[PDB]
């Protein structure tokens, strides 16, 4: 059920009556867009400005209702880079204090910084928990658990089954990433799908690829 744009930068495939998955090149990135009855909420924006507004423009339209809050899961370029657009256009962009703290250090405007260890939204209908395990693919990296789908955003923590190696590691604790992927794990004990940073949906195993990928 993949909706494409214009230009296939920008691409939807759904997961469920109200979760899709959203995918822009920029190397293939990934998010989800919740379709709940008080706005849509995005886990994650896209890699700048340009692609984050085109973005939202493009699921305001398809579901005709106003993108009212981001989740911000780590602070890089790739994941903070349309920050400016939700700021200005009223979009909440939550994130944790490191996420802000990370991100202000690298001259971008800061999200809310409102994100604990365990933090638990709702949006109209829609549970959202965010969790921060510990440090990987980057310090700051948390994951969103979906708790009415058991559906986990594993963001760069998780690497797709294509994925061959840990990708970016220049800011990574290849270290302390098997023990936050574990942490997952035992938080997570049932879950439906699993949603990589980059590359295709998996299961629970995308989170075991991961881990072999840092032996
Ligand atoms: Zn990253």
């Amino acid at each position: 059920t993949v909706i494409k744009n214009e230009t296939g930068t920008i691409s939807i495939s759904q997961l469920n009556k109200n979760v899709w998955v959203h995918t822009e090149l920029g190397v293939p990135s990934n998010g989800l867009v919740l379709n709940t009855s008080k706005g849509l909420v995005l886990v994650d924006s896209s890699w700048d400005d340009k692609l984050t507004k085109e973005l939202i423009e493009m699921v305001e339209k398809k579901f005709q209702k106003r993108v009212t809050d981001v989740i911000i899961t780590h602070a890089h370029a790739d994941h903070i880079g349309g920050i400016k657009t939700l700021k200005e256009r009223g979009i909440k962009a939550h994130s944790t204090a490191l996420t802000a703290e990370l991100a202000k250090k690298n001259g971008y405007e800061e999200p809310l910084g409102d994100l604990q260890t365990v933090t638990n939204l709702k949006f109209g209908n829609m549970k959202v928990e965010t969790f921060y395990p510990g440090k990987g693919h980057t310090e700051d990296n948390i994951v969103v658990w979906l708790p009415q789908y058991n559906i986990l955003v594993g963001g760069d923590l998780v690497k797709s089954t294509s994925a061959k190696d840990l990708g970016n590691v220049a800011d990574a604790y290849v270290n302390e990433w098997s023990t936050s992927i574990e942490n997952v794990l035992k938080r997570y004990r049932n879950i439906n799908a699993v949603v990589p940073g980059h590359g295709e949906v998996g299961d629970k195993g995308l989170l075991l690829h991961t881990l072999d990928l840092l032996k």
